[PDB]
């Protein structure tokens, strides 16, 4: 992260220890569950992509998901170079130059550059943009990983209707299908794969039942 | 029918041997159930009155509905000339004559005066009212054949909603009950004699549901 020294100026303080333990925590006991992300947006606040690397080596043991991040990097420095063109010509000695894929992944950069280019008014933010770029990875990794398709998701017997809604929306999260077929998916499917007496009562409930009222109707069904 | 010759003049036309083929498969095929009304309506589509008794050979064979339409045939023809008093009198030249409930029926009449009846600007369609004759009679038929009581018609325990429903509404369809009468027993009857899962769903729907709705609640119990 970036924190001001007694002069005021712009200095790069590095992740703590308990920080860095945490992330690794969550990379080596979590099986790459849908809460990875919102884990690792929360451990990576304010980085610089410097830090991000750091956060990133920990993957590195596990390779399946360290090549599918590392694709998904190259794959957006490359459109980042595309979309952003090399401009050849002089440039003012108050601006900085336009950093690569490759500094804003920061591969070829140094620890000041990334300072200098986050710290600005207005702010070209370099550890937003990576970081979107690792929660696509991250996103991908949590697909592959997912051990059920929501059509496997069914409500048991005997299990409370929160519950199976519960394991229903995780599931969903994680396969991240299209917004069109995820509103299909929880308006119809949901329905579907309940129990007989939840679904008896979500039938008799009609379409376009919000979820909280189908949560009320089966509280304790 | 009526047909234009090459000289512009209306002429009459046979019906063809394939399409009397036809209504005799009908009659003696479908034991008079509600559909032969459809079918006979679209078999003698603009027919003479002389093309209907042609049609009304086929039925002949059966007595008892051949004496229920020569019934309803002599009621109508009675009635039309209580209401068409026979006016006494002189008669312009360019008009023609105003036939008899003997001569719609065309018992007495010869082919020209139907033609010359049906062809006029504005027409007196007297092929339409024998026709409409003929359907009360074949409404009446329809109701002795049937084999079932609408109180009869229950669904049965794995039978899917919408075959059922099909099945009511044919049998009410059969029984032509008064109107209001009709209204009772598609609001209240159908409701009382489904099985019991639907019935359940479909008391939990409330009164006044449409029947769309009653289908989409039970499409798959
Ligand atoms: O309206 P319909 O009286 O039933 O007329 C049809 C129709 O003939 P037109 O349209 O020429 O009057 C058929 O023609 P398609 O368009 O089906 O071809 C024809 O069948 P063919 O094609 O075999 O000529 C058929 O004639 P057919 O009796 O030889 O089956 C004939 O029926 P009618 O002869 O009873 O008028």
């Amino acid at each position: 992260p970036i924190v001001q020294n007694l002069q005021g100026q712009m200095v790069h303080q590095a992740i703590s220890p308990r920080t860095l333990n945490a992330w690794v925590k969550v990379v080596e006991e979590k099986a790459f569950s849908p809460e990875v992300i919102p884990m690792f947006s929360a451990l990576s606040e304010g980085a610089t992509p410097q830090d991000l690397n750091t956060m990133l080596n920990t993957v590195a043991p596990h390779q399946a998901a360290a090549q599918m991040l590392k694709e998904t990097i190259n794959e957006e420095a490359a459109e980042w170079d595309r979309l952003h063109p090399v401009h050849a010509g002089p440039i003012a000695p108050g601006q900085m130059r336009e950093p690569r894929g490759s500094d804003i992944a920061g591969t070829t950069s140094t620890l000041q550059e990334q300072i200098g280019w986050m710290t600005h008014n207005p702010p070209i933010p370099v550890g937003e943009i990576y970081k979107r770029w690792i929660i696509l990875g991250l996103n991908k990794i949590v697909r592959m990983y997912s051990p059920t398709s929501i059509l496997d998701i069914r409500q048991g017997p005997k299990e409370p209707f929160r519950d199976y809604v519960d394991r229903f929306y995780k599931t969903l999260r994680a396969e991240q299908a299209s917004q069109e077929v995820k509103n299909w998916m929880t308006e119809t499917l949901l329905v579907q794969n309940a129990n007989p007496d939840c679904k008896t009562i979500l039938k008799a409930l009609g379409p376009g039942a919000t979820l909280e009222e189908m949560m009320t109707a089966c509280q304790g069904v």
